[PDB]
């Protein structure tokens, strides 16, 4: 077994193409420098054809994580919703790590060592590329590491 | 399937016991914020990261010795000799495009570990050894470390 990892500098309001795409068994994790809890925020998981397989909106003032998917050029499908983002990150200390586990039928999400939602998909299939939309709750260029190859 | 992500600070010369073991499928990456590749007086003492068992088994040692010019992989049973090394030569090329920092990463692939520096494989070594890791330490021989003071040790268990 031969597996790899990546690593991507993703700018807020900028894409990129995956050198080695995210499947069944694989991890993504997002590592933040800042953390401005004191202004909507969106990391995305995105397929080739451009389908949002996974949108995690991080809102301050409506005080909710927003969970969702949709196909391109349709409309969003149900959400799912977490209250009480501060609470999520609870002994962060200035600095967060967003963790996506995809498990084939569900994506299980991790803020720090917290679980958060075990999200069940609503659309399927391959991770090809990745986006962060917003002054951000992260720092201006976050991280993303992927492991993939695993199973 | 519920996995889990748990992080811990590691300082130089200390050790850590893992709330969750690292087993079969299950991954452990190692964050340095500063990389130390001077040549004379400053110069780092050999450094080591280790993924131990629960009897103290070096399950996994890696050795990173500057001033001999090589990365040593080995492993060994409590109190026991060191067992039969795999050597890479030149330390400095298996951190090209580093900047400062640098990350280790070790699969546990059951047969092998598979380690990896930022996004170079740089070895699949076949274990000597075999068990489930439940501690980690970090060795600078009392000296001057390769790595930042602190490491950061990241682990992603119940994978498989
Ligand atoms: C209670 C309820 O049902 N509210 C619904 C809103 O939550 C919903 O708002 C949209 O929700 C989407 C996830 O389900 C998504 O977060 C939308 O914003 C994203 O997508 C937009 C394109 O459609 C655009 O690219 C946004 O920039 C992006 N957001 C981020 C942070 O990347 C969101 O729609 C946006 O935000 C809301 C809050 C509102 O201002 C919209 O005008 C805006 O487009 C809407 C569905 O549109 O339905 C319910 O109101
Ligand atoms: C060419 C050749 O075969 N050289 C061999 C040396 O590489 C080997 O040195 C030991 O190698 C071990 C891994 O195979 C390991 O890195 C030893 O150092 C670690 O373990 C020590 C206890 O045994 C002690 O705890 C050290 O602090 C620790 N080091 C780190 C950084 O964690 C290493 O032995 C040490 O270093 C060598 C270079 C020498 O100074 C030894 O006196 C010292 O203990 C030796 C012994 O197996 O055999 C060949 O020489």
């Amino acid at each position: 077994t031969t597996s790899a990892v990546n690593i991507y500098n993703i700018s807020a309001g900028a894409s990129v193409d995956l050198a080695a795409p995210v499947t069944t068994g694989d991890i993504v994790t997002f590592f933040s420098s800042a953390l401005n809890l004191s202004n909507n925020t969106a990391l995305n998981l995105l397929s080739e054809n451009g389908a949002y397989l996974l949108h995690i909106a991080f809102r301050l003032q409506e005080n909710v994580i927003v969970f969702n998917s949709r196909q391109p050029n349709a409309p969003w499908l149900v959400e799912q919703r977490v209250s009480n983002v501060a609470n999520q990150f609870i002994g962060s200390g200035g600095k967060a790590m967003v963790t996506v586990f995809d498990h084939g039928d569900k994506y299980q999400v991790v803020i720090n060592e917290k679980t958060v939602i075990q999200y069940t998909k609503q659309i399927s299939g391959t991770t090809s590329s990745l986006s962060y939309n917003s002054t951000s709750i992260f720092s201006t260029v976050v991280e993303a590491v992927t492991y993939t190859g695993l199973a």
